[PDB]
Parts: structure tokens; C-alpha cells; sequence
């Protein structure tokens, strides 16, 4: 009996203080319905006894539907979970570290030390020339101290449907990447900064967030303006300098690169109007713009009021002259000012000075920003910034207010999103249930908004891998991928089961839009079971960090997500059915 295994959920994660719990398990069959080009995850979770186990490997099989068409095992990627550890935690260094299953590590063998849970991470991928049908495999598990091999049924039935490209969807995703984090981790140097050199570690992952639905794109157009709260330094994009003569220039050298690669890598496309680029931010930390003088050669600061003259001078020499610049780039229309949660006398500047800066064309910078939305009615101030994204804990269990309001938004063409951060339930937490991540995007719909915005992609700590640990925040906030090895030739990074729940999340609700459009008489009920969507209450753990108000709230995450996607394929199914009889 030296070597456990069985099936486990993707929904949460398989810990090592509930190793006997977890001895007790024997599910060794799989089934689930997918669509022509969408994924399906599952997890093998194995433990050991009282001796160590060598060389653990899991095998996939072909997978063969009914009409003999073939699915290779080369779109099976059975994938290690690694272990990392975190404090649990939110600003208490006190409180214990843990490891948690938060990596989707590599293929290939793995050794278990005595008394451990090891669980391996299943993505299957359904190509998007696959045959409908219900096809059949076996994942397989020996070892070397196994003189035999386990053997698990899987199945799964590919409707005939085809996913959506993200770019056929109107699903909104945006996640705020920081490429000197990435620079700094893989010890880029100053002088190598958003040359081929960083794009080697900045390609890889910026693709994976285009292929789930990555719309929006940050960049930086003050110094620290974050404050320094993320373990690197979050360094301006824009480099100001005020020169002998007492007025500003600007430096855009690192923006224009940093753009140029999204555009590249097709994430922005500025000629026909696609994606974001949000500017980071006409309300930075404590309004302090840091620039080099050239009069006195210092570097100073400045830090004028919203309102004030000065500052009314100032950000109009910023915004007159970054206007310019992106027009003789032909960047102008997809750029968005963004600014932050603060007082409406504050945000009213902001939006008049911006609405005040025109083209030659009398057109204006449009506005993005963070905000704190709940009571309803009153959309005069709203309807001037072009995208919002309202926090999870500031939206009514119950009420119509944010529907209503999204909807008005949705009725001018204008973008609205939600958000998760610290304090959030449900939230994509290292300690969350990943299932959280689907139930996330499910509420962007449930409320009517264009979809998610987090500010997580990719702010690592010291050594992510081993632990992700910080002084600020529920562990795992920062980063929604880990990183790759210092020393690694291949990969560049790793995802997460809370990034690819996500990323289910987003193929699902874009399975529901899809049929709403294309089957208009099935519109209704759709959005009765959306609609239907049952929100649970949030709690607080001993130490700071937001989880789940009690078991139920808990197995409610998971129980809905299941419910509406299961609920959105039966609807998939009526829409082939028809489709079929009426042929
Ligand atoms: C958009 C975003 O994630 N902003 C920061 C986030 O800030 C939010 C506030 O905007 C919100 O009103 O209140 C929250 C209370 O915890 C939170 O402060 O917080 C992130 C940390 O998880 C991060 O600092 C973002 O910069």
C-alpha cells in the first residue's frame, strides 16, 4: 500500500493537514461536457504512507469518441502541483505559514517524501477542429516502488459548438501587469529595459492573458505612483524632467516600447480601435509627481492639490503634451486616463480639465477609475468616465442599483467591470477556493457590467515559488501567475488553478452571450438563470485575511458556479437540438 491516489475537485485545493480525511478517498471516474475549442480541468490527488515513493508519472491516453475520431494525448498536459508557502495573514507576521497547491508546476516525475498529499493538475484541451461526440480515455499512475499502474475512466462530451475567440466576445478583462517586476526578478538590466533582452520574459505571459480575454493594458505615467505598497518599486513609464526655462518635458521612451509590444503581441490594436491603454494615474499617491530638475539639478517633487492652479497648470502641460504624442502615434483613441478613489471635489477637477483638453477634432482624453458606486438614481457624473470598475464589497446583495446602472452604461457604450482585492469574498486569493475565481466573472454578468478587472498579473514577491508571503494583504494578492525559475531555459512563468478558474469563468460566460445572440427565444431564460445567481456572505479568518462567513457560504461558491455552467451547456444543448430537428 505504499502509493494513494484518487480524483479530486479543481474547485479547491488538497492540503496536507487534512491528509487523513484525504487517505479515505476512491473516485477513479470523470465525466463533463465541453465545447469545440474550450478546456476542462481536472486534478489526480495521490498520497504516501509510512515510506517515500520515487518516480510517480501520469500517462493520458488518446481520447477516441464514439465515431472513432481522435483527440491525441498531446492536448492532455498533466502538470505537478508545487507547494509554497504563505502566511495566512493579512499584515500579521504572526500569524502561520502554510504551504498551499497554488502552482501549476512541471510534467514528468516527481519523488514524495513519507506521510504527503501530491496532487497533479489535469488541463485538457479540446481543439477547435475537434468532432462533437462523447470520447473516452485512461489517465494512468505507477511508480517505482508500485509493481503495478492505477487507471482512472475519463470522458467528456464535446458539444457541437464552437467557443468563442475572445475577440468574437464583449467580455472586458484587465490586469495590471508590472513589466520592471519582471525585469527585476530575472535581473534585466536598466540599460536592456523593454528590449528583445525583456521580452523574453514578458512574451510568454502577456500571450496568456490575450488568449483568456486580456483587454486592458496599464502603464505608468508618474514615479511610484502606488506608493511603493508592492514589494518592487512600481517606476514611471514617462520620465519627467522640468527644464531651465521652468516648464515640463517628458520622457516616453519606456511607454512607447512597453505599447509598441502589446501592440505587437495583438492585445491593443489602436487602427481599429481594440483594448485600453489606462494611465496610471492623474491622482497618484498624495497627488506627488517626482521629476529631475534641470535648473538645479535635483531631483524634487511636487505634490499640488486637485483644483489648485498649480496643479491645473501642470497636468495641462502633461495631458496638451501626451495628447500630441499619441496622435503622431495614432494611439489617441484607445488611451484612458485613469484615476482613483477619492473625493468628488477631487474627481470633478480631474473630469473638467480633461473634458477641457480637445484635438484639433474637439475630442478628449477618455477616463477610466476605480470607484465606490452602491446607491442609485444619479448617473450625470458617471456618464463622463468612459470605464468604471466597482468593487466586489461595495455592490448591493440584493438591489437593482448596480444593474440599473451598468445597464444605463451598457446603453451608451460605456465599460463597467467589477473588482476583487484584499477583504474581498469571494476573491483569487492563494488561500481561496480557486472555484471563487468562476464565480467571480458569473456575478460580472449577474450585475450586467462588461466583465473584470484585477490588479494582480504579476507583482511577485522576493521568491514567489517558495514563498509568496508579504506584509500587506491575504497571501497571493499581487500575482495571479508565478513566475518561472531564475535559472530557466523554456518557460518564463507558471499559471494557478485560482487564474485558470478564472479563465473557465470567462469561457463560460461568454458560452451564455454566445447562445443569448444566436438563439434570441432561449435569451430570457438564459438571464433567469444568471439572474438566479445566489451571492454568499463573507467572513473573516483569525487573522485578518477575508474567507467564506461559514461552510455553507463556502460550498454555495462552489455549488452556483457548477449550477450555471451546467444550467448554460443544457442550454447549449436545446440550442443544437432545435438547430438539428428544425433541419
Ligand atoms: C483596483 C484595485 O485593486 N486597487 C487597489 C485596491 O484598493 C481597494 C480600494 O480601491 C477599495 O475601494 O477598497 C479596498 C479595501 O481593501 C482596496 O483598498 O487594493 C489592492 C490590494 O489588494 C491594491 O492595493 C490595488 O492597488
Amino acid at each position: 500500500t505504499t502509493l494513494g491516489a484518487s480524483i479530486g475537485s479543481t474547485d479547491f485545493h488538497y492540503l496536507q493537514k487534512d491528509y487523513d480525511e484525504i487517505k479515505k478517498l476512491n473516485l477513479n471516474t470523470w465525466n463533463e461536457v465541453a465545447w469545440i475549442g474550450d478546456e476542462l480541468n481536472s486534478k489526480i490527488v495521490m498520497w504516501t504512507n509510512s515510506s517515500p515513493v520515487n518516480n510517480v508519472t501520469l500517462s493520458s491516453s488518446d481520447f477516441i469518441n464514439e465515431n472513432g475520431d481522435l483527440i491525441s494525448s498531446n492536448n492532455i498536459k498533466i502538470s505537478w502541483l508545487k507547494e509554497t508557502l504563505a502566511n495566512i495573514g493579512r499584515s500579521n507576521p504572526s500569524a502561520p505559514l502554510e504551504p498551499f497547491p497554488d502552482i501549476i508546476h512541471n510534467s514528468g516525475s516527481l519523488n514524495i517524501e513519507k506521510n504527503k498529499i501530491a496532487s497533479a493538475w489535469i488541463n485538457i484541451k479540446i481543439p477547435r477542429n475537434a468532432k462533437p461526440g462523447i470520447y473516452n480515455g485512461s489517465i494512468e499512475v505507477t511508480a517505482d516502488e508500485l509493481e503495478k499502474s492505477y487507471t482512472f475512466d475519463y470522458s467528456f462530451e464535446v458539444l457541437n459548438l464552437v467557443q468563442p475567440l475572445p475577440s468574437e466576445t464583449n467580455t472586458q478583462i484587465e490586469f495590471w501587469q508590472h513589466p520592471y517586476t519582471i525585469a527585476r526578478y530575472y535581473k534585466i538590466c536598466k540599460e536592456d529595459l523593454f528590449t528583445e533582452k525583456h521580452f523574453k520574459y514578458l512574451r510568454g505571459n502577456l500571450k496568456e492573458y490575450r488568449n483568456m480575454g486580456g483587454r486592458g493594458v496599464i502603464a505608468t505615467i508618474v514615479h511610484e505612483a502606488w506608493n511603493h505598497q508592492s514589494y518592487d518599486s512600481d517606476p514611471s513609464m514617462i520620465k519627467w524632467r522640468k527644464n531651465s526655462y521652468g516648464t515640463f518635458e517628458f520622457d516616453y521612451s519606456h511607454f512607447d516600447k512597453w505599447i509598441q509590444l502589446n501592440i505587437d503581441l495583438g492585445i491593443l490594436d489602436p487602427e481599429k480601435g481594440f483594448g485600453q491603454i489606462k494611465c496610471y494615474s492623474i491622482v497618484p499617491w498624495n497627488n506627488r509627481i517626482q521629476y529631475f530638475n534641470e535648473a538645479t539639478n535635483k531631483e524634487e517633487a511636487i505634490n499640488p492639490t486637485p483644483g489648485s492652479d498649480l496643479w491645473i497648470n501642470i497636468w495641462t502641460q502633461f495631458l496638451t503634451s501626451f495628447m500630441s504624442h499619441l496622435e503622431e502615434k495614432g494611439w489617441f483613441n484607445i488611451t484612458y486616463i485613469s484615476m482613483n478613489q477619492r473625493s468628488m471635489d477631487d474627481l470633478k477637477a480631474c473630469v473638467d480639465l480633461i473634458e477641457n483638453i480637445t484635438n484639433n477634432s474637439y475630442e478628449h482624453f477618455k477616463i477610466s477609475s476605480a470607484m465606490d458606486y452602491e446607491s442609485g438614481n444619479d448617473y450625470s457624473f458617471l456618464d463622463r468616465i468612459d470605464d468604471i470598475s466597482i468593487g466586489l464589497s461595495h455592490i448591493n446583495h440584493n438591489s437593482d442599483d448596480m444593474k440599473n446602472m451598468a445597464t444605463h452604461r451598457q446603453e451608451l457604450g460605456l465599460l463597467t467591470t467589477i473588482y476583487t482585492c484584499t477583504g474581498d469574498y469571494p476573491s483569487s486569493f492563494t488561500i481561496s477556493d480557486p472555484s471563487e475565481g468562476a464565480f467571480t466573472i458569473w456575478y460580472s454578468l449577474y450585475q450586467n457590467t462588461n466583465g473584470f478587472l484585477r490588479w494582480s498579473w504579476d507583482g511577485w514577491v522576493e521568491n514567489p515559488l517558495e514563498n509568496v508571503s508579504y506584509k500587506y494583504w491575504e497571501p497571493g494578492d499581487p500575482f495571479l501567475i508565478y513566475p518561472a525559475e531564475k535559472d530557466s531555459i523554456g518557460k518564463t512563468f507558471y499559471s494557478t488553478p485560482r487564474l485558470e478558474k478564472l479563465k473557465e469563468g470567462i469561457r463560460d460566460i461568454n458560452k451564455a452571450k454566445y447562445l443569448m445572440e444566436k438563439a434570441p427565444n432561449l435569451k430570457n431564460s438564459i438571464e433567469n438563470l444568471i439572474y438566479s445567481l445566489k451571492r454568499p456572505n463573507k467572513g473573516e479568518n483569525a487573522y485578518g485575511s477575508a474567507v467564506a462567513a461559514s461552510k455553507e457560504d463556502r460550498d454555495l461558491t462552489i455549488s452556483e458556479a457548477n449550477r450555471i455552467k451546467n444550467g448554460i451547456n443544457n442550454f447549449a444543448r436545446e440550442f443544437i437540438s432545435l438547430t438539428m430537428e428544425t433541419l
